[PDB]
């Protein structure tokens, strides 16, 4: 009946749930190898099935529909769509197609689209795509953020401003909470604006932390492993910014959380040739400057925000020098230090050196001549002890009276 139902379905409910069509031995059959031998089967039969996956149009001319459960990879359960379905319909890769879907007639090998219901959650009517939008100011709305589960989220809403579509740089080096910290402002995201549509990418990530990031994220999670190939990684990164781009044509507020930036430009480094000081090659960083630099505030209506981590002190040569091109071209500065994080205090934000541009219309008129002073205060504490003044008057009350009683 669907198909957005069996790629998601627990993976032993086929041979259980499914099995019982009559199928050979499914003894070593990938995930989606029986997907595809069960709607090569349900279908044949006077059937009404539904399909969906987000577009990626190739080189020659047609393109498959692919599914974000998969993290974008491609096998047998992937939705043909010929060059003439590109046609008559606008199709650029991202777009979100469903519709009814066929088997395949004999030597096509690929479930073909025919029917098109809606195209990007709309009927086939269209608009003005991002390389047209104005791009004026990344401030226009703000996303702010006594429990336990938003003291990170406090100092983060103090230190650097998050606004409805801006550039984010997380500067932080191996262990100080960047991993975790995604995991902890996609919460708030969900508990604040669930309006806003969600999409966390993991470049190169570790197998049980992508596990860990999909099952506690309220949206979509999708991610590469670090055993996958330089050209993997490209692609998941090119599918997640085209999508994006597809839905902030349509006005809506679109958050990207990009985890290792570094580890994406290294990877089109890899697949990019044609000149190499620092390790990377000079005309290879353009592509991955190019993502960050899609995140906006559209003014026409729309929000693109991607707020990713700058890996530091990898020791590797590659990784440093990644850093020194981005160092400013972002709007939002958030640091962790490894020597608070040392000392087991996790909270770990350079809060000194924190600030994002033009926060002046960011915020609410009283909020900046007490954000200054509350760091001229802190300008010449430090670093271990720098959390600490500010995270014994942060364990009080919510966020508002934090400075109000105690200013002997
Ligand atoms: N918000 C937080 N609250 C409490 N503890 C935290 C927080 N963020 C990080 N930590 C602690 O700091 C450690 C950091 O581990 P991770 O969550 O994996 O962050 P990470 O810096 O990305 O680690 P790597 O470099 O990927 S192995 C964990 O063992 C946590 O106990
Ligand atoms: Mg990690």
């Amino acid at each position: 009946m669907n198909l957005t139902e069996l790629k998601n379905t627990p993976v032993s409910e086929l041979i259980t749930l499914g099995e019982n069509m009559g199928l050979e031995n499914l003894a070593r059959m990938r995930k989606q190898d029986i997907i595809f031998a069960i709607l090569k089967q349900h279908a044949k039969s006077g059937e009404d099935i539904f399909g969906d996956g987000v577009l990626e149009i190739l080189q020659d001319g047609f393109g498959f529909l692919r599914s974000a459960d998969s993290s974008y990879l491609a096998g047998p359960d992937d939705i043909y769509v010929s060059p003439s379905q590109i046609r008559r319909f606008n199709l650029r890769t991202g777009d979100t197609i469903s519709g009814k879907i066929r088997p395949p007639k004999e030597g096509e090998r690929y479930f073909a689209l025919l029917k098109v219901n809606e195209v990007n959650f709309d009927k086939p009517e269209n608009n003005k795509i991002l390389f047209e939008n104005l791009t004026p100011l990344h401030a226009n709305s703000r996303l702010r953020m006594g429990s336990t589960e938003d003291l990170t989220a406090r100092v983060l809403d103090l230190a650097s401003p998050i606004g409805r579509g801006q550039r984010g740089l997380i500067v932080a080096p191996p262990k100080a909470g960047k991993t975790m910290l995604l995991q902890n402002i996609a919460q708030s995201i969900a508990y604040n604006h669930p309006d806003c549509v969600l999409m966390v990418l993991l470049i190169d990530e570790r197998p049980e932390e992508v596990t860990e990031m999909q099952r506690l994220v309220k949206g979509e999670v999708v991610a590469s492993t670090f055993d996958e190939p330089a050209s993997r990684h490209v692609q998941v990164a090119e599918m997640v910014i085209e999508k994006a781009k597809r839905l902030v044509e349509h006005k809506k507020d679109v958050i990207i959380l990009l985890d290792s930036i570094t580890r994406l430009a290294r990877a089109y480094n890899t697949v990019v040739p044609a000149v190499l000081t620092g390790g990377v090659d000079a005309n290879a960083l353009h592509r991955p400057k190019r993502f960050f630099g899609a995140a906006r505030n559209v003014e026409e209506g729309g929000s693109l925000t991607i707020i990713a981590t700058a890996l530091i002190d990898t020791g590797s040569k590659m990784d440093e020098v990644i850093y020194e091109e981005f160092k400013g071209t972002g709007n939002m500065e958030l640091h962790l230090s490894r020597k608070i994080a040392e000392k087991r205090v996790f909270p770990a934000i350079d809060y000194n050196r924190s600030g994002t541009r033009k926060e002046e219309l960011l915020t609410t008129q009283e909020e900046l001549q007490k954000m200054w002073i509350l760091r001229k205060i802190i300008h010449p504490m430090g670093e271990i002890d720098a959390m600490e003044f500010l995270i014994n008057k942060l364990a009080m009350t919510k966020t508002n009276d934090d400075f109000f009683e105690m200013m002997k």
